[PDB]
């Protein structure tokens, strides 16, 4: 069952419906790298769900009431009250987006040489942990690393790995546990409430802090409501509030589940850390009462976080992604399983099994998808993994995928059909997909500006 | 086929359904007339495509650049030259919506006792004709009155009827021919270019003026491109411009095909009529330089009329209506055929064969649709047709219909499925729909605020 | 004493600061008629205070929450509740602006041959009265016709003239009393509460209806608060509510004192007339619940009417106009006295006493003002009076004036200084102002498109 | 002279004053630091010109056309090419505001132990220099530190000081010269083109890089046009482009002279530095294609930087500040002279000659201004100067000032008169202002959230 949109369209965004012949020329001008395409040339842009969301009429009304004062803006107090109400943390510091909050948390909470342990990781999060002297330890359950395994709550932390870390390194040498909801690297997999409570129980017995990476915590809450026994009578807001009751604080990218185009924040319960955070936020972001955001954006993020709590909104959000995954899977197209809250990942290793990884199957599949449909997707394979600059060899990741990342409230099921129909047609003659070779490769950030040609 | 939306969602508004018990209360508080229900108590609002459209990001950018000057506004010049370019008429007078332009035309072009002949009546149009002393004569082809007959270009004028009128009444006693594109009350049926050309040739030979009702001219142009031999490779804009080349002027409700929420205009080629129209507009609407519109709305209408010329936009507009009609017809639900440009008309005579037309089956069917579905639709039958101003008896249209009217760019195919599924279920117990009788009847245009009770 | 603006600027409107040499070319291209100037070529546009107001951030937030439903829009209920609260009338029908409401009132309230009596008149108001068969009778106090007489509440009705009318024509032959607040034709002069109560007392004794032309009723309320004994402790809202307690209904142009760019409405207390108005509004304007306005505009007008009740806003509005009049008067420039709520009128007969009225001194002064300052003003003299088309002679009005009409919240005191300094400099060599002659004169609406050259 | 605003008001926001008793309570709740007051409790907010500007109708139209794509946004391309055209640098990296660009520059261009030399310190700039291991050296002319000395181009670097630094330290130990235009903490003082050219010539001869702080470069260009011989007939844009031709790159807070509420960027000519900057921006800000900004804000900043080039806009901006300074100086109030581009600085040393600088007269004067006036102003003296990171003692600036900072396009001359009248009255009892002592001092950038009590 797939629900209708629980909203209607207030205003539309103009697009170029250029045809296949012209899309091929645009793809070649981009050197077959979807990251180099111009937005104006893309029909359906599934590069990312970050910051690409459609706002409501209520949020746009809030955008006309930005109090742009440098200190003490009414919009900050609205955001503060909303986050305290819905997440339940004592203190909040706005940041311009998620990695701004990560920067502050890692400087406040890590002594060099300490460990940070988490359920897999995200690139910016782990960078700020490592930059401040932490050693990262993955404590996710082993199943999360099996991309074909169709089981619930795949993002759960293995409590035995956490106990083992505590026993081998000592609780005083662990800076914090970093629990992400959902788990992006596993394909957007949720964490169960039972897991969050067990982690809080164990860490609290040792005086260890837990901070959440909360960027898709509402998608996570929907999975708990749908699949965890005992939560069928709880509202999304009740589930969200209980989730954060098991944490000492969080970092949040509003660009994901708060339904905005920019914005984030840092939450914590400890007064002393809050005071230290306010001393640091002015260094990198702005005042404790704007944190690198215009007043109107704090307002839109306060309104959007509250909208995200509507059951029908988040049900439809997750089930629209599920629709895309279900349609591909029914045609035999290989995807990461189960489908996550925000994206479908194509398995390009299996999709293009006639290509070796050195011929960049995911990069080439993403280029084919755009030519055939006008859909942009993100390479998440060997190109994004980068090259080892000491040895000169590619980093070879186990996952060679194309990410179909779904912005919130932007597309319809008919757009999902454009994406799926086009991929299914490609799959039916997948052996015709050609390998790629570099014609320009920069030393760093190579996925952003590299250019290719066909082998 | 059924194309996906050729645009993305930029902003949303929430929709919601109140329980059946509450809709029942609301419906009897509205005296079983859908016009009297409150917007907040509707779920999917298909009352009308008039003024309910979603604007684009470009139109909303135009809304921030309203030049609100009383005379000489940049927005007026933009609207004036956009209409001169796309429609080809010499002169434009803005009005706040279509019936303001009809008020002006009828006062300018009718001498009491004269005939106005058109391809089927419309409610406000016919009121202003008769109010100024004209007798209305219907010269549409007989087939347009047969709901079930699936033939192309049902809106066409019967040239034999036009010829007969000229012979029996004399050309000097005909004030003008009123040619509407599409024809709303026939079900949104298009008029062919061959018919517009034949009508021009016959009227010109007798010195008789032709004024178009331009309200859904872009939907009409799409049907010409899709189905009239020789037009398959003409652009929508080319077809629109050729259409109006066979007219002396037009009235336009921009609230339909100009993709806005308010706005209209009167066009003409004749200099003396334009001079007279400017004297009159001051009394009813405003100065000729804004015609009862804010500058920002002249701007949005100039932008939206040009957007409407995009083939993919109007193809999707029309085929989304066709999807709803196709799904209802596949389930056996009786509808007006072929499906028109803007709405699906349920054939209330067949839905409610247990009722005579004096029991108002269309009015009653609309009420029952809201009660069982939360979807609002409009009566288009004996209630809307009014009374004969000579005998005092009902006008008795063969077409007794309930209109599922689709606003432009607002809903998705999933919303269409919700509508179709609900109507198909009500079809299964159609015998439960009771007849209605008047408890309050306005003296004109009675359908707007009439109140009914069950017989 | 002149207060600072009780607001700050949220956003600005871009203007062309073209210099004098270029302004002279624009004036010549406009044939020396300020009505023909392009808005884009004007620095400070004082043509009118109608519909040219600046909205607040709160109103623009309301503009993002337009409920564009054809019937039952939430914005209509907001407007309805606001007008019932602030004006106290039982029923309200929205219209697209003031003359839409006048059209409806005059058709509902006049039997042919009846009299309508008022404190002077406005052009559209009297047209709709006369078009429906009324004979207009001026019952303003004699002093209002003395444009140099500096006395308070110059708009007051002479109760003896009203008694005389009742005695000579009979109360059953008077359709209604039309009491305007303020009185535009006298230069924007207020009416006292004592006068409103006396008129209500007298008319009620005879069963005669009173309807207000309420377009600048808030400016009027400020004069009562400032100058009528006993109202120093009353709020603007209290004064406004008491004013309308002496009326049976009103017509309102929101384009003036409701601080919007479009919109108006009709109010009445009588159920039967309300029911008749709802039958008529659909003919000319729209549904009783939108009346020719987009939902967003009903919202902005509801918000703006409530903002207009703020004492500091309306005090500053009236005193900014007063500042301009005081500065001109201190330099000896001849103006209509006292200065009204919305405009300063220059006496061009005295300003250009070396020119005869057939040389159009007001039209020429308005052209000079634009060339010297970039300020557009309105001719209100012999050109606007029109030509008698039977005899071919000008209508020769006693008042030959240039109107400096001040939009609400758009300009600063520094703009008022630009206007005043430029006029004062012109006055110091007023004998150099040249007379004008027609080079193009249309048969009607001649002030709108006539063109001139220097004698 | 004092020109009128070269724009009209398009939209407003209300302002209000709470009673003195309430401001007194608010001020001690803020611990006598103006940074801790709440926006709703301020009347006229002169805390800062940073991010408080009023945008234009064109910018707000741009805000409706935000292309929120993660890469390839039309808004990024517009900002990129606008900056390349107006500033002339080869490469641009957007950041969410200026201190994000300072974070990147300081990490890219400083090796620990090296010197950075600039024309007076700024708070966030100096923090990021020192945090990355640089020693700051002030090479502004001695006169810039003398509040009362009225000389032109007080921001100029002393070339003898620059030469001395090169001789004593060696050019290889200087990371770069930081040249700010205007110089904020000297009172908004401009730098001459002759000085920028001399600095470029001397640094280039030694291979030393020059990076500008571009934050108020348009105000600086205005002073050059107004006062530097030979530039009187150059356009603001020409002057701006020549200015940056003497630099290797710049940091920019668009929140000042780009007329926006959020936004900044880093420019450079060097290709390898640009490559490194793109790696770093990902960690702190976002992808190089949006740099921590929504698309709509890249758009507003591209539009606003071009608007700032309009001569009449920036002339009025600067002369409105000058008006406030002239009115205070005419009444004997001690100020920094000449008045700078963005603010009037009261000379707190002279206002409060009864206090030593260790009693924080500037911090105390700011509090008393809010208590007596409701006007918020900022401390710019010993509190902002921070502590010496080697000795732990106060930095002791000669300039102990209270800043009346003017947001662009927000206030009128009448608002300036309210401010001046209030300060002139407080001047009459200056002996009533008590000294302050710290009760809470942050470890860096302490002025933002420090809390004080009276001695
Ligand atoms: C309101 C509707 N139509 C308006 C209309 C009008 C009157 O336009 P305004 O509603 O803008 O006055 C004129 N001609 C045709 C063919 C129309 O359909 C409707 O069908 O719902
Ligand atoms: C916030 C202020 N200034 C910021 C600033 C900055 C830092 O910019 P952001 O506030 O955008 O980070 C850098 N350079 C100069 C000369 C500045 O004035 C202020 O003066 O109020
Ligand atoms: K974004
Ligand atoms: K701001
Ligand atoms: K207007
Ligand atoms: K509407």
């Amino acid at each position: 069952n797939y629900p209708a949109e629980p909203f209607r369209i207030k205003s539309v965004e103009t697009v170029s419906m250029i045809p296949r012949d012209e899309r091929l020329k645009k793809m070649q001008e981009a050197g077959y790298n979807t990251f180099l395409l111009n937005s104006k040339d893309i029909y359906i842009d599934l590069l990312t769900d970050s910051g690409t969301n459609a706002m409501s009429d209520k949020q746009w009304a809030g955008m006309m009431m930005g109090d742009e004062a440098y200190a003490g803006s009414e919009n900050f107090y609205h955001l503060e009250r909303t986050v305290q109400e819905l997440f339940g943390f004592k203190h909040i510091v706005p940041t311009h987006q998620g990695r701004g909050a990560e920067n502050l948390l890692s400087q406040l909470a890590i002594k060099p040489g300490q460990y940070v342990a988490g359920n897999m990781y995200f690139t910016t999060t782990r960078y700020h942990q490592e930059k401040n002297g932490a050693v990262f330890v993955d404590i996710v359950r082993d199943e999360a690393h099996d991309a074909g395994l169709n089981i619930a709550f795949k993002g759960d932390i293995d409590l035995k790995k956490l106990q083992k870390l505590i026993d081998e390194k000592g609780a005083e040498n662990i800076a914090y546990i970093c629990l992400a909801v959902t788990v992006n690297l596993a394909g957007g997999q949720p964490v169960s409430m039972a897991n969050m409570r067990a982690v809080r129980e164990l860490t609290a017995a040792h005086g260890i802090k837990v901070f959440y990476d909360a960027t898709r915590c509402v998608e996570n809450a929907y999975f708990i409501k749908e699949q965890e026994q005992g939560f069928e009578n709880k509202s999304i807001a009740e589930i969200v509030h209980e989730m954060f009751s098991y944490a000492d604080g969080c970092t949040m990218s509003g660009k994901k589940d708060c339904l905005v185009n920019i914005g984030g924040f840092l939450c914590m319960n400890d007064d002393e850390m809050f005071s230290s955070a306010k001393e640091l936020v002015v260094v990198y972001e702005g005042m404790p009462s704007y944190g690198g955001l215009a007043g109107r954006d704090m307002e839109a993020m306060a309104i959007g976080l509250r909208e995200a709590m509507q059951y029908e909104y988040i049900e439809h959000r997750v089930k629209q992604v599920r629709y895309l995954g279900d349609k591909l899977k029914a045609a035999g197209v290989p995807i990461v399983e189960p489908v996550g809250g925000h994206a479908v990942f194509l398995d390009a290793r299996r999709f293009c099994e006639h290509l070796t990884q050195d011929e960049f199957p995911a990069q080439s599949l993403a280029a084919s998808i755009y030519v055939e449909t006008g859909v942009r997707s993100m390479e998440r394979g060997i190109i994004s993994a980068g090259r080892n600059n000491v040895t000169g060899e590619h980093h070879r990741p186990k996952l060679e995928t194309v990410r179909l990342t779904i912005p919130r409230r932007v597309y319809t099921y008919a757009h999902m059909d454009v994406v799926a129909d086009g991929i299914i047609k490609l799959y039916q003659h997948k052996e015709d997909i050609r390998g790629l070779k570099f014609i320009y490769e920069p030393k760093q950030l190579r996925f952003f500006t590299a250019r290719f040609d066909y082998i």
